[PDB]
């Protein structure tokens, strides 16, 4: 298994530079640097090569989070807004293989986060998304690119909100470079049972996003990382774990995660360092 972490850690918004990060993850002995694809999309190209050329030299894998605005809604019943969306991904996936990204992950099949003062169609919005991503996952394979559908809590999405209706998505999207990503933040919201969620999702699982039920470290809370180790032993998963903890109020990062108080003791980059190499160590413990 490869240990990451979402870069958005240390930020307060999602377009910044990532080089710095590539070094930081390194010297914290993970394997996996998870970036902002918003971030990538309108970088000169100078700096997407800067960007593969560090990740070479420190042999970090570079990985891309998406959430698609309203504007790049893939799954809108506005023809205009569809299509705006599958050239926006397009020109995503151009950035990503100059800087030599495979994976791209979150909600790449619609638009984040959902506004629920206007009325929707789920049904109708789920056929859009799978044409959607089977043309998506057609342009990908030029640049070997996989997208992870993630399954998200009810508050966020209203299309995948449980590994049931994620595994049942990508069988009918029946593309191999389109993969279920879980996360346990919102498997610990929609889910029976979090372990069993893994195991139901089993060979169609392509990466797991990991923090506490209020998005602290592995090791904060109360989730049951034992249970979740064995689960992920029983589907035999070799595949990439991702920590993602947002504990920063104030940003575009705490406005978007919806965070309105502090979870980080005011903590300074230093002291988020300090922390995640504990969670790390902490998390491969669990996970024997």
């Amino acid at each position: 298994m490869k240990y990451g972490v979402y870069f958005a850690y240390w930020e307060d918004s999602w377009d910044v530079d990532f080089e710095k990060y590539v070094r930081k993850v390194k010297k914290l002995g993970l394997d996996i640097l998870e970036v902002a694809a918003l971030g990538l999309v309108n970088l000169p190209e100078q700096k997407l090569e800067r960007l593969k050329q560090l990740a070479e030299q420190h042999d970090i894998i570079l990985t891309a989070g998406i959430g698609l605005p309203k504007e790049y809604d893939v799954s809108s019943t506005d023809k205009t807004v569809r299509r705006n969306g599958i050239t926006f991904v397009k020109k995503v996936m151009d950035a990503m293989h100059q800087a030599g990204i495979h994976r791209i992950g979150g909600t790449v099949y619609s638009y984040w986060p959902v506004d629920y003062s206007g009325p929707f169609d789920k049904p109708a919005a789920r056929k859009h998304s799978i044409e959607s991503v089977r043309e998506l996952a057609e342009y990908a394979r030029q640049y070997n690119i996989t997208l992870l559908i993630e399954t998200l809590n009810r508050f966020e999405q209203f299309l995948l909100n449980d590994a049931e209706e994620a595994v049942a998505y990508v069988k009918e999207v029946n593309k191999p470079n389109v993969k279920v990503m879980l996360d346990t933040f919102h498997m610990n919201i929609e889910e029976d049972h979090i372990a069993d969620a893994i195991r139901y999702t089993g060979d169609h699982l392509g990466q797991l996003h990991i923090g506490e039920a209020n998005r602290k470290v592995p090791g904060k809370g109360s989730m049951p990382w034992t249970e979740i180790g064995q689960a992920l032993k029983d589907i035999r998963y070799d595949g990439y774990v991702v920590m993602e903890p947002f504990v920063k109020t104030g940003g575009q990062v705490g406005r978007d995660i919806k965070l309105w108080r502090d979870l980080s003791g005011n903590a300074t980059e230093e002291q988020l360092d300090r922390e995640l190499a504990e969670s790390l160590e902490f998390v491969k413990a669990a996970f024997g």
